[PDB]
């Protein structure tokens, strides 16, 4: 299917830091792409958690230099929460796409078939995640914004300051 384009407007410590534009692989992983797209628009409203099914206002809570930036936990904000629009967890749709380099967009999980709303953007090639995380898009603009967020990560995963998805949505 035609490929959706979505964006995040990022703040770092409250400071406007630019836009990350992403292309989703609707044609390869439609269920996975459709979940992320709707979480960018917020169109499915309040989820089972009672919080909005929406990345807006959420943070990259886990950021590791030379690895990736991870976000999508809008229910607990710490890596233990998050919710897909389908309502809890859904199976890995396929592993056709691989972690080929910086910019790759892929699902975070807790093992096989545990996709929620958490995701990461790779800042390096992470071949060791192939077949274990579902890859469903890539950055096409704003890789420099991804690097700026990455600069605030630590080996420990804890960010130096709040890296927020201040706005987000779908481009037509
Ligand atoms: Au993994």
């Amino acid at each position: 299917m035609s490929r959706s384009k979505v964006f995040f407007d990022i703040t770092i410590g409250g400071k406007a830091s630019g836009r990350i534009v992403m292309e989703l692989y609707d044609d390869v992983v439609p269920k996975t792409a459709g979940n992320f797209r709707a979480l960018c628009t917020g169109e499915n409203g309040i989820g089972k958690s009672g919080k909005p099914l929406h990345f807006k206002g959420s943070k990259f809570h886990r950021i590791i230099p030379n690895f990736m930036i991870q976000g999508g936990d809008f229910t607990r904000g710490n890596g233990t929460g998050g919710e897909s629009i389908y309502g809890e967890k859904f199976p890995d749709e396929n592993f056709k796409e691989k972690h080929t380099g910086p910019g790759v967009l892929s699902m975070a999980n807790a093992g096989p078939n545990t996709n929620g709303s958490q995701f990461f953007l790779c800042t390096v090639k992470t071949e060791w995640l192939d077949g274990k995380h579902v890859v469903f898009g890539r950055v096409v603009e704003g890789l420099d914004v991804v690097k700026a967020v990455e600069s605030n990560g630590s080996q420990s995963g804890k960010p130096v300051k709040d890296c927020m998805i201040a706005d987000c949505g779908q481009l037509k």
